[PDB]
């Protein structure tokens, strides 16, 4: 059978053209071969459960779809060549649309306050409406009806990073009334936070758990964000740091415990510390969160100089985003794009000068691309589609688009500006000046961006889980021999790279404030002073976002140990959890995927 | 822009000839036309963005699923009869239910909560649950489990036993010290509201997922739970009251709630076993009544054994409510009886004669399906039956049944007299034959397929309205109806009660309940009502009150909300056998 898709002539001619200058294999590789036809498709998948397959048949088409609409748009807001360039791009893998089987249907990710929800509750939830909550039970259950409808109304992060500034709140308003027993509190609140933990790592987004990120605010981020904001009671959150810091701590101690019970994923754990001139400000809290850290090492540590960006937070945008997790509060993205920047090696040939040329335009239509997405949006919200808009929880003017990058390293390599001594790989010192440019040039057309187009640009140099198989799949095909790398890399220094620790941390620290704090760097694994002398230095040297890693060991029941012995059943080591991309994950999952 | 779905050319052909003998609007009607183009559906589209995704690719499963069914068909029957159902399907004489499901997953299941009580939660991968020790993850555990459920089948995850499990975790807990004492309501209540909210949140995502609560009658209580014992070693048995009296308390409690916030979910039914002009838990009958008169939130089902559910299958099976413990169906396949009527010119025998063909098409495409599943188990696609949750061997495969008012009209077998729209006698025995003839082919099936068949007269949301259209388009002005009827006779009929009652009393025993009667709208009249209908054999039946609501969500009745004070913007009401928001359902 012939299914017939109703697009405007000039795209199936561009669609023509493209499928004759490249061939099916390419088209394949980007998902519109095979892939659209749904017979094939399932008779595929039949050989997880049923529920995935209702997510999985839909998306080569809906990327059509998106792809098309973006083609419009941009061909309406820039002309034909535009879009079919842009088009173009997308299908041969110049750039990267991400979650593109979304994109011209809902936005990326954002870091959300709970301000709304403790106040109006959920309304914006039709089936049904709730009240404010008046308990903690009913906080929980609220934050987690609010992830589950957040998570399906997006494609990527739902952060929570004010998530214990209000359930102290609800702790202590229980507390005091007589809800919570006062011998059973402690046991309440780590329930609590077992009834959360657990849900969120439910298939809500039936495939997977939804991705949300936890934040440890030290006093200085709970001081700066929540000045003069008061709770439902009428007083000064500010009054209440030490509370806040004190459930916070909680929280960091019960899940070092839990974990052996159990391991999960989520949420990602960020610690967010103010750190100037050698030394942190909430001294405390970086003491902690490097003493908790020693068991699993599964808190991301975030650093900053400054608080100017989330002072009194509570249009040219400033707050950090990341994909991995430390988005300050009422930050997000809608949208990342990649530059392939291995491609523009391959068609630079090693002239320096033609490769910035090229990245420039390629960075020009990104932005270009960017614009069009964000109109979409727009168009969804104004349909009444996108609800978390209409009620004030994501934000569309705090909200960047982004340009990803990937495949810095293989870039320079490929470019003739890489090698090796006696610390290991390494740029050369012009693969260092290369890459300062590279990014210095983004970073001049993302500026340039907001007078162009009226909102901001970021960069980011992205987790990359799949495009960094399918850029270097799709250059392969292109350039062959040339391309060797199977897998381009989302750190400045591949990771799997015997590397002097020192070089890393130099890169890092170098190009993190380029990007700013878009990028993260981990590093594979004393005393406890070591360890924070460690932390210290790292963030002397300018890192913005890193953490160490461990490989946790897991028997078949989810016990969280080290070694090839479970403590809790006995039972063998069957598998194991890393931080791959930035986040804890089961290397079986991974190697799958 | 030209898209290949790979089909065997025999399929491809049948299609072709389909599509030239009805043409292209038939199979717009049934869903496989302007619905596949991505674009145009898309387009068309732009409830919220979530939604988008769940309802483009229907089309496309269907296709798939109708397809399959094709080939399995054709594997265990041949060419001729896949042929058969699949032209049947298309043009509306079979209507296939959640066919964008068909070759997926199945239908529904009546779950007990044993073993989630008893092993936790095993069946999700994503973390591993230990068996609830409290009340909250006891909640919790119901919460995730129907979430999963929900999406792991096509129709209702039903919970009669939810009481009988709820009571234990209530009791631990206060043993615990973990309850407030002077708190004991308040917290009950919390975790009713907990629940009752969660279940009534979008996570089909476009809609609640469909869940049934039952009120147990001590009857069934003591009948389902002989020998049975809590996880502390203690006889359920032993608790009957206490398990009556937290029922009571989540009825009386949701009575409340309503005038806070109106829901539909879960679907209340209450099961009551009644013999020789008795109830024989009369406290649990009056006690239903009673709160019953608020709103009429609750579904009376009506049993005179307890023999089905004690400690070929047997249990009741209903789409609206009701279902035993442990009993479900794995798909529902529906005759137009219309299209019976249409065919046959008036003709009863021929009309028999092709009904009993159709019925046994229909078993075949059971069968057909029931193998579909097996395989998707085989294929590890639906751990709910991996996990013992839902049970293969305690689903029915359903004849469906629409449309049989209508049906007998266009035979000429209906009139109106003075007491209102009615069957003529020899309607009466039209619609006794019909169900005899589909009740002989179920009985049969068992022995011919190795499964047993049950009968419902569908609540046939969508199917009412398609089935009428799609013989409105092949026979004109011979198919006068705009809807075909889900009662026996039609909810907005001119007909006296006495009547639908005596028709219910008839003919839900043919279908072994799997039908509904309600009727629009003092506590002692309404109770000898109640009685009065139970004696004349009604087995499933409700009072329809019109519940007005404001944008704030209150219930209550009238133009005005008597709570906040804005206008009424949108009734609930009882269509189809629960109750749903009028302005919806349009
Ligand atoms: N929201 C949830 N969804 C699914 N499983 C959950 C949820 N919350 C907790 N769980 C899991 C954690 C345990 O594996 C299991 C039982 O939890 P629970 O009854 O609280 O006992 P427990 O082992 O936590 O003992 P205690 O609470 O007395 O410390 O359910
Ligand atoms: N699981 C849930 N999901 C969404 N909303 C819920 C859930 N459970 C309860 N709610 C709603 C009910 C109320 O509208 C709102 C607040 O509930 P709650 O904090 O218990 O206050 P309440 O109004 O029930 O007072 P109280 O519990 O003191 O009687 O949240
Ligand atoms: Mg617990
Ligand atoms: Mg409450
Ligand atoms: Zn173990
Ligand atoms: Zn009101």
């Amino acid at each position: 059978m012939k299914v017939q898709y109703s697009f405007e002539r000039e795209f199936e001619e561009l669609m023509s053209d493209l499928l004759s200058k490249y061939g099916y294999e390419m088209f394949q590789m980007d998902g519109l071969g095979d892939q659209l036809d749904v017979v094939k498709f399932t008779e595929d998948f039949v050989r997880t459960n049923i529920s995935t397959y209702f997510i999985e048949i839909s998306k080569p088409h809906t990327y059509l779809y998106s792809l098309y609409r973006i083609w419009q748009k941009m061909k309406e807001m820039f002309g034909k060549g535009v879009a079919d360039e842009f088009v173009e791009a997308q299908i041969n893998g110049a750039v990267y649309l991400h979650d593109r089987h979304h994109a011209a249907l809902m936005p990326y990710c954002f870091a959300y306050t709970l301000k709304p929800i403790v106040e109006k509750g959920l309304p914006f939830i039709k089936t049904i409406k709730s009240e404010p909550a008046k308990h903690l039970s009913t906080f929980i259950q609220h934050v987690i009806q609010f992830v589950m409808f957040a998570s399906n109304q997006s494609s990527g992060a739902v952060g929570l990073p004010d998530f214990f500034v209000w359930m102290w709140y609800f702790v202590k308003k229980d507390l005091k009334e007589g809800i919570i027993p006062r011998d059973k509190l402690d046991w309440y609140i780590e329930q609590h936070f077992q009834i959360l933990t657990y849900s969120l790592n439910q298939p809500i987004r039936t495939t997977q758990s939804p991705y949300t990120n936890f934040t440890y605010l030290d006093r200085n981020y709970i001081k700066a964000i929540f000045e003069g904001e008061r709770y439902p009671d009428g007083s000064l959150i500010t009054d209440h740091v030490e509370d806040i810091i004190a459930l916070q701590k909680h929280y960091w101690e019960w899940v070092s415990r839990e974990r052996e019970r159990q391991m999960f994923t989520f949420p990602v754990l960020t610690a967010s510390l103010l750190y100037k001139d050698g030394k942190f400000l909430d001294e405390d809290s970086a003491r902690f969160i490097n003493k908790i850290n020693m068991k699993w090492q599964d808190t991301n540590w975030y650093i900053s100089d400054s608080i100017d960006a989330v002072a009194s937070c509570c249009e040219k945008l400033k707050g950090r985003m990341n994909s991995i997790g430390g988005s300050d509060l009422n930050i997000g993205s809608f949208k990342v794009i990649t530059v392939n920047l291995p491609r523009i090696a391959l068609e630079s040939g090693g002239d320096r000068e033609k490769y910035l040329q090229i990245l420039r335009h390629r960075v020009q239509l990104i932005k270009k691309a960017l614009a069009a997405v964000r109109e979409i949006i727009k168009e969804r919200i104004s349909e009444g589609l996108l609800p978390l808009y209409e009620n004030g929880l994501m934000l569309l003017n705090r909200q960047y688009g982004t340009i990803g990058v990937t495949g810095v390293w293989e870039s320079a390599s490929i470019m003739g500006l890489t090698t090796e001594d006696i610390d290991g790989l390494k740029y050369t010192e012009e693969g260092e000046v290369f890459v300062d440019n590279v990014l210095d040039t983004i970073r001049e057309e993302a500026e340039k961006g907001y007078h162009e187009y009226g909102f901001t640009f970021n960069i980011e140099q992205v987790p990359a889980e799949k495009a960094a198989v399918t850029l270097a799949q799709k250059d392969r095909f292109l350039f062959g021999e040339k391309q060797p790398f199977e897998i381009y890399s989302n750190q400045w220094v591949p990771l799997m790279a015997n590397t002097d620790v020192l070089n890393r941390i130099r890169y890092s620290g170098k190009w993190d404030k380029k990007v700013s704090g878009g990028a993260i760097l981990h590093i594979n694994l004393k005393t406890e002073e070591e360890s924070f002398n460690m932390v210290k230095m790292i963030a002397d040297m300018g890192v913005m976002y890193f953490a160490f890693n461990t490989k946790i060991s897991v028997c078949e029941d989810g016990h969280a140990f080290y070694g090839e012995r479970c403590p809790v059943c006995g039972k063998a080591k069957v598998d194991e959890y890393m931080r791959i991309v930035g986040y804890l994950v089961p290397v079986s999952a991974f190697n799958k995927e």
